[PDB]
């Protein structure tokens, strides 16, 4: 066991990273996933196209929060300090 | 049983994670369903293309506060400190 | 029975998952169920195809707020500090 | 009878998961019902079919807030710590 | 005649449950009424179902703060610790 | 006379529900007026309906406040603790 | 003549509840009003009416932050405290 | 001549109660007297029914600030403590 | 000459009384004065009367800050305290 | 040279005085202005009223900000206190 | 040299007046000039009136900053107190 | 195992970085995409055109919370302090 | 070589001065420009008028925060205390 | 090795420099390259000129956030002080 | 080196300066270039004058950002004080 001011500072960090790193993301793939279903509902013939893209846009946006996921970890499963 | 900083810096880490991470995604998860039921409405062909790209892309929102949920987790019930 | 930093943060911190978990669910149930019933005033013909994504949707969301629900329960339920 | 840290904490934690957690379902059944009685007069005769799914909606928004009532409620009734 | 830290904190939780607890509520009747009476001037003889629809969603949102009043009166009337 | 922490936070508490209790019903109240002498300068044959509903709309929003001062006022004449 | 926590307390409280509580309301007067002179403008034999509605609209606005400004009135001379 | 916690805090408070107070009725008057100068360009001949209504309006928002100033005064020459 | 905790409160207030006290009526005049130069610009012939109303209103709005500036006036120079 | 609590605190609020007083009137009088302007490129034939009605507007929007000003100054130059 | 509360509230305050004394009148400057160049497009021989009336606001919002600009200079080239 | 202000400032950093970073890139992706995916329904032929242009935008973005991971990596396995 | 409260201050100063000084006219200019290219697809044939009015514009803009510049600059390399 | 004030300061201002000084571009970026691809599937003719002058602009906004990386970076591997 | 309250200001300071200087312009930018793309997509043929508008225009906002650099970069490099 083990509690000082860096542990601490390492769980609050870890939520903050991950907590705050999906809000622009998980709202950007929001709009884009609905202009992506209304593209659909306009032009069906072009679904595939679409799709295509909006699972490259997803995935740039997904890697975002997955940089504060990782971020996350390193201070949970690989602490360079405690 | 146990109290010190670290592990109230944990519980509240905790709540931030899963609070704040449902923030973004729950606004980008109405936006998309939104949009779709409306293309629904408006394409009723389309409907199982519309579907099927919701749905990935609810998957992919969902996925950003499971990222907060598994940090939560950790910080429970594997804490690295206490 | 038992009151320290960490009893008390654990309170707080079951309060904030939830509470804060419920804010962008609840505001995006809102925006999706409200364009669902727009589009069955559109196309009352469709209404089984808009009530069924609608109701895939609601669930996604109403998960969001769960992950708070359940890190509020073990806080309270199942701390593993006190 | 007792007041400390953990008491004075959870009366004001009862108060922030049912205050805070009414905020974006109050929202977004506002959102949802508006929309409704505006597919109503447009298009009255899907009065039953637009009343059901808006049924469904309220109940899951509420749904959210009440997961924020049963935290107060533990807090006040079911207190594991004070 | 008792003040601790435990009969301040109530007194203020009260107060911010149903502050805080009439926002999301207050702004989602608006929203609702205000479509609802729109609705009347476009097509008056939907006047009844439009009515009841509204008065349906008014319950469920006058409900979300009625959750924090519950917490309040409690607060005031039945607390648990002082 | 008396002053304590729980006497202080007691008239703050009742200012404050009141005082954020009247945010979401006055923009509510407003909105749903305004509609409302909007859908009689559009169909004032329908004059009588309009008001109806706004008023009763009108009644529900206005005891969300209502709340607000029953806590502040149980605060100031019914006091639990001081 | 009388200075402490509850006289400071008092003084700031009744600033805030009228304060805080003219916000809404205001706000959402000047809406009503708006559309009550649109509406004017638009429809000049329907201003009997129009003015009506406003007037009742406005009433009930106005007592929102009335209950501030009774809050007020007992902390500043009907005082339970101090 | 005299200066405490209480003094400085009815100076304080003094100045919130007609700053504060003035926010949501000055965008009101502003949004409200804008539909009235709209609703005159729109239609001159109905400038009279507009005026007065307008009037009404700026009366009822004005009646909100003053609130504020009243308090403002009676904490600045009828303190009830200092 | 004077410096205590009341003399620091006082000039920070008058400055808090003006400087906040100008924020909405300053947005509302430019909101209504927007409207009456695009009313000109629409109905020139109505010019008299929409200057006539905007000027009513611009008084009515500035009245508003003058009563910040007032508190601020007698803070500065018949401070009851200090 | 002298520095006490209220020389600092009168530094501070003259700064504050203009400062948070050119926001409201600042954004007004691109409002108002921007308004007038399009209005010009309307109708060019109205621009001598279009210039008079904005003229008058801004003096009244600059006046507020110079009420902070005027705050400032005696803040500075005729400082009741210090 | 000279280090005191006043010196340093001085430099803050200083920095205060020019750095917020610059937001409304930035926006306010920018929607003015942007309907101006818009007002050009539309109608190029109104160029010459439209120049001359944004010139005009440019000016009056641009002395809404120089006021923060002169305390800011009164605080640093002819201070008062230190 | 280390702890002192710098290795708990340099965790809260990383997550700082890479938290706060992901904000407007986050929401600006969603926008881009949202847009591409819409030009897409609206000009299947542009796609490839329409995709590349995307693709070169998404990485720009994409970059600049990189430029954050970069930070955070830095602070954490080539800590310059500690 | 020299550190106190007023040299601190100082720094801190000078960032704020100019980094806050940026935000109005930052968003200020982008607006008008925005208008001004706009104008210029709408009208070629205006493009040196509006050209010339824009540049006008964005000079009185960046003055704005120039004079947080000058501020900065004068804590920095004239400073009156440190 | 070294830890004390402004190294742990140092480490925070790294990543608030990349971090904050990402949303701004990271916004714009967005706003640029969705018009960018709308204006593409507008006119798939224009999409050389569109993708050159997206491409001046990405790389302004860009540099704007890499002013903040080499500040960042300074901190961290030129640091004056520390 | 060296470590005082100076250094860490002025490393803090650093960092606000250009982190905050890239909001307004960040955004700015996006919006001008943003609005330049799609002209350019409206008038293929008008492209040279809007490039060059625009780039004038950017050099504007770029140069707002820069003010800050340069402020952050004398902290670091000319430092004043320490
Ligand atoms: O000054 C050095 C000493 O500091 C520690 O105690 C200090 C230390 O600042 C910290 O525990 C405590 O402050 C803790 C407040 C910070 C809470 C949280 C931390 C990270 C996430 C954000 C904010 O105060 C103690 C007493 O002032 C420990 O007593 C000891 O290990 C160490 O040697
Ligand atoms: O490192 C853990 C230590 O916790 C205590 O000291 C702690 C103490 O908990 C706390 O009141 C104090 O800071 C109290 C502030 C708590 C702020 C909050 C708590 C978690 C959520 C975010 C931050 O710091 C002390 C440092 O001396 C006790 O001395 C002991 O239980 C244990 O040694
Ligand atoms: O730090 C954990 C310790 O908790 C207690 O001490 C605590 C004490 O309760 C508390 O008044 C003090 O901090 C008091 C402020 C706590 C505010 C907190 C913030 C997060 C949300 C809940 C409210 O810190 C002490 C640290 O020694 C007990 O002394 C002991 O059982 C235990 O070791
Ligand atoms: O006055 C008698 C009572 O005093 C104690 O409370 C103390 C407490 O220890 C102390 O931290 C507290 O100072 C803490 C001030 C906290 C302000 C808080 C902020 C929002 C929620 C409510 C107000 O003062 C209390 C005064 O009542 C004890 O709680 C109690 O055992 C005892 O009966
Ligand atoms: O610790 C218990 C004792 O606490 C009291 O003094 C304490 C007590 O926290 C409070 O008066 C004072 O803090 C008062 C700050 C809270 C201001 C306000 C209160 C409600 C509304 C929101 C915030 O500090 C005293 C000294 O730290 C009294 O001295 C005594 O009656 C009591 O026994
Ligand atoms: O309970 C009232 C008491 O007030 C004083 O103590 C008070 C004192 O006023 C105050 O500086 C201290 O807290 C000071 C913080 C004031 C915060 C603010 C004030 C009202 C507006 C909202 C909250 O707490 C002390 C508790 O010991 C004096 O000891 C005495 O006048 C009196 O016994
Ligand atoms: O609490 C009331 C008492 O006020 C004075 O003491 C005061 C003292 O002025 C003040 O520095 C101290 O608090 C100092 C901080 C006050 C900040 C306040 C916050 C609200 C807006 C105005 C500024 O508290 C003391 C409490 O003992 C006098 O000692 C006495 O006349 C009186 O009994
Ligand atoms: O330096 C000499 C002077 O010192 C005293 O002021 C003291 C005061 O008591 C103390 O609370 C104060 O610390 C309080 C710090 C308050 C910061 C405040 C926040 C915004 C508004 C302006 C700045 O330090 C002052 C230093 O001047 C007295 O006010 C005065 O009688 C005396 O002449
Ligand atoms: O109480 C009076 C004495 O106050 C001074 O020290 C006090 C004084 O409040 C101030 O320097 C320091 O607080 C400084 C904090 C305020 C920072 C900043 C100031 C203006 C801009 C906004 C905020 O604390 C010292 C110790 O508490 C000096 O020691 C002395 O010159 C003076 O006589
Ligand atoms: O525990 C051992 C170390 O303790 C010291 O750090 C002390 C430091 O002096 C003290 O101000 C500090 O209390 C300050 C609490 C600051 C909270 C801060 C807020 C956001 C950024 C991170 C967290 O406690 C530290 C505890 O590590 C020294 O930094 C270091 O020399 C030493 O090795
Ligand atoms: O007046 C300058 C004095 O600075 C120190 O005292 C200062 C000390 O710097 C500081 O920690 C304390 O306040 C520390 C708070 C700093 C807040 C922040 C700093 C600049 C940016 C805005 C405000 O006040 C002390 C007053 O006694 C030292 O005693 C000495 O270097 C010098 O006499
Ligand atoms: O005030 C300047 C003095 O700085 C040092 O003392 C400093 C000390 O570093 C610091 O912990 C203390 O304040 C500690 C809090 C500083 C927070 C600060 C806020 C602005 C952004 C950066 C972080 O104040 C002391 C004042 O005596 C040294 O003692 C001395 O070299 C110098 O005279
Ligand atoms: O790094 C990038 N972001 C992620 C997008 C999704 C796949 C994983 C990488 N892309 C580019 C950003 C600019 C530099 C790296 C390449
Ligand atoms: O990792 C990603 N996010 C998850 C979305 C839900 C399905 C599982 C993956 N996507 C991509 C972003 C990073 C690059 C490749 C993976
Ligand atoms: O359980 C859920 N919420 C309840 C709200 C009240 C109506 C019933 C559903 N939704 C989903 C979350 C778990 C996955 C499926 C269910
Ligand atoms: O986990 C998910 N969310 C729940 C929503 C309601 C249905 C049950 C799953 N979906 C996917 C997100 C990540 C990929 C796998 C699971
Ligand atoms: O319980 C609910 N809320 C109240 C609204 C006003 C009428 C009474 C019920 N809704 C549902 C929550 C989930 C399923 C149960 C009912
Ligand atoms: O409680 C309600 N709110 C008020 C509306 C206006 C009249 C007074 C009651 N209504 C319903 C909310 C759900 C449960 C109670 C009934
Ligand atoms: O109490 C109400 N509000 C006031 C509005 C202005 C006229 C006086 C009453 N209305 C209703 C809400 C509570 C239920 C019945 C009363
Ligand atoms: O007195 C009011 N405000 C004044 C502003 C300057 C022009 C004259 C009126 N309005 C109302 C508040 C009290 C009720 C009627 C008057
Ligand atoms: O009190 C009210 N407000 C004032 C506005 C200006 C005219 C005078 C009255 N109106 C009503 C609100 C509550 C019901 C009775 C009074
Ligand atoms: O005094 C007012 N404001 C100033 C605006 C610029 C011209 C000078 C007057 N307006 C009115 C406040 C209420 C009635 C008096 C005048
Ligand atoms: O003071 C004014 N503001 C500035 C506008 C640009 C030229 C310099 C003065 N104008 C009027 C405001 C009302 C009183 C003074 C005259
Ligand atoms: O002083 C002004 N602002 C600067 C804008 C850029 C060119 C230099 C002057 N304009 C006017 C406002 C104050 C009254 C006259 C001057
Ligand atoms: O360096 C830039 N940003 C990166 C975006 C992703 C591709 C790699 C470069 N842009 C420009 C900044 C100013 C000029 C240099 C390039
Ligand atoms: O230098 C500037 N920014 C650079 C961004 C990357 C591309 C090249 C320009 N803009 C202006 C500021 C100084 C005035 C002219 C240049
Ligand atoms: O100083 C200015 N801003 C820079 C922008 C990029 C081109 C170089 C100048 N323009 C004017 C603002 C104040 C009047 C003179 C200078």
């Amino acid at each position: 066991m083990e509690s000082n001011l860096t542990t601490a500072a390492s769980v609050i960090a870890a939520a903050l990273a991950v907590g705050i790193g999906s809000i622009g993301p998980g709202l950007g793939q929001g709009q884009a996933a609905g202009q992506a279903v209304e593209g659909i509902a306009r032009q069906p013939e072009a679904e595939g196209k679409i799709r295509g893209t909006l699972l490259l846009s997803l995935a740039f946006m997904e890697a975002l929060t997955i940089y504060g996921l990782v971020v996350a970890l390193v201070l949970l499963f690989a602490n360079p300090f405690v």
